[PDB]
C-alpha cells in the first residue's frame, strides 16, 4: 500500500435490488463511480444493515449460519479490485450478529436493579467472553475468507463496552480469573482495579479481533491487511477509554490501520466549532509518533439525525475538511457513507482534495 491512503467506505444496501437486472446496472455505475474517483482503498460492507437496527441478521456472502441476503460482496469485491483499481477492506461486525439466541449478550448493569439486561440505545453485541461466541463468529469470518479474495479486514466499531458493561455472567467469570471483583459496582469505586478493569475490557476486544484475523489469514494468507474503526473520544479525551473500552494506543500496535472516526457533528460539536474540532483531534494525533503515519481519519458525509434520518453533508463543506486535514499534515482520510444514486459526496466536487491522481 504506496500512501496516502484515500478511503471511500461503501454499503451495499443501496447496490442490491429484488430486480436482479437493477442490481446489474447498480454494481456497474458503483463500479465506474469508485474507478472515476481515483483513491486507493474501499472499505466494502460485508453485511445487510437495511434499516441500521444494530443488530445483522443478513450478510452479502455464502456463510453456514446467517441467511445470505444475495450473494453481492465477492462480485462488487473483485471488480473493485480489478477494474476501479482499489484494495478492498472486508467490513466486518465484531459482535453484533443474530445468532444462536442461547449465545451470551453483552449485557450492563443497571442504576439499582440486580440484574443485568441489553442496552437499548447501543448496539445488539454477542459476549467476547463467551467461547460459543468466538467460535460462531469465527466462522463467520472464515466463510467470508473462503468465499471471497479481498486485501484487508476492517473491524466494525461495534467492538466497544461501556463503565457499566460486560456485565453477563461469562464476563463476571471473565473478570474473577483475571483477578477482580465479581461486582461491578465494587471495580467501579476503586481507583486502581477501575483503571485496571477498563483496560482488560481493550485488550479482550482486541484479541478478540486478531483471533478473528488470524482465522482470516489462515486462509487467504498472511498478506491481509488489518483495520478497525475507533471512536474519536478514546483519541482526544484517552480517559474516555473507561467507557469504550477502546485504546488509540492499542490500535496502533495491533492494525495496520486504525480507521478514527472525525466526525464531528455525530459527537455533538456544533457546525461553526467542527474546524477546531478537527485541528484539535490532528494535534492529539501528532502526540503519538508515527501515529497519523498508521491512521486513516474517517470524515462523515451524512449528518444522522435524532427521529432516524440523515442528510447529506454538503461536498463543499466535506472538501474543506480535506483541504484541512491535509494542511495539518493528515495525508490518509477517507469518508462515510457513499450514495452512488445521488453522486453523494460530488466526485467533481470532492476530488481535487481526494483523488490521489
Ligand atoms: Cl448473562
Amino acid at each position: 500500500e504506496k500512501s496516502p491512503q484515500r478511503i471511500m467506505h461503501i454499503d451495499l444496501d443501496y447496490v442490491y435490488d429484488e430486480n436482479l437486472q437493477q442490481m446489474d446496472r447498480n454494481i456497474d455505475v458503483l463500479i465506474q463511480r469508485v474507478k472515476d474517483m481515483q483513491i486507493s482503498t474501499v472499505y466494502l460492507q460485508a453485511f445487510a444493515d437495511p434499516d441500521g437496527d444494530g443488530l445483522v441478521k443478513e450478510v452479502w456472502f455464502p456463510n453456514r449460519l446467517l441467511p445470505m441476503k444475495a450473494d453481492i460482496f465477492s462480485r462488487v469485491a473483485w471488480q473493485l479490485r480489478t477494474r476501479s483499481g482499489v484494495n478492498i477492506y472486508a467490513w466486518m461486525p465484531v459482535l453484533s450478529w443474530d445468532l444462536d439466541p442461547t449465545l451470551t449478550r453483552v449485557k450492563y448493569l443497571p442504576t439499582g436493579e440486580k440484574k443485568a439486561q441489553i442496552h437499548p440505545e447501543q448496539y445488539h453485541r454477542l459476549s467476547p467472553f463467551d467461547d460459543r461466541v468466538r467460535a460462531q463468529v469465527g466462522m463467520l469470518y472464515e466463510d467470508l475468507a473462503g468465499h471471497a479474495a479481498f486485501d484487508g479486514i476492517l473491524f466494525h466499531d461495534d467492538a466497544l463496552l461501556s463503565d457499566y458493561e460486560d456485565a453477563s455472567a461469562p464476563a463476571i467469570t471473565a473478570y474473577q480469573q483475571a483477578g477482580f471483583s465479581g461486582s461491578l459496582s465494587e471495580i467501579r469505586q476503586n481507583p486502581e482495579q477501575f483503571k485496571q478493569w477498563a483496560r482488560f475490557k481493550s485488550r479482550a476486544l482486541t484479541d478478540f479481533t486478531l483471533e478473528l484475523s488470524a482465522r482470516v489469514k489462515a486462509i487467504r494468507g498472511p498478506h491481509i491487511k488489518t483495520a478497525r474503526n475507533i471512536f474519536a473520544l478514546p483519541v482526544i479525551q484517552p480517559e474516555s477509554e473507561a467507557w469504550f473500552a477502546q485504546n488509540y494506543a492499542d490500535f496502533l500496535k495491533s492494525y495496520d490501520w486504525t480507521a478514527i472516526m472525525a466526525m464531528p457533528y455525530l459527537e455533538g460539536v456544533a457546525e461553526k466549532s467542527a474546524d477546531q474540532w478537527l485541528i484539535q483531534l490532528t494535534n492529539q494525533i501528532k502526540n503519538i509518533p508515527q501515529a497519523k503515519d498508521k491512521s486513516i481519519l474517517e470524515l462523515q458525509a451524512q449528518n444522522w439525525q435524532k427521529n432516524g434520518q440523515h442528510q447529506a453533508i454538503s461536498s463543499q463543506q466535506l472538501a474543506h475538511w480535506m483541504s484541512l486535514l491535509q494542511l495539518n499534515g493528515v495525508k490518509n482520510y477517507g469518508y462515510y457513507p457513499d450514495n452512488f444514486l445521488h453522486n453523494q459526496p460530488e466526485i467533481d466536487l470532492i476530488r481535487p482534495e481526494f483523488s490521489t491522481a
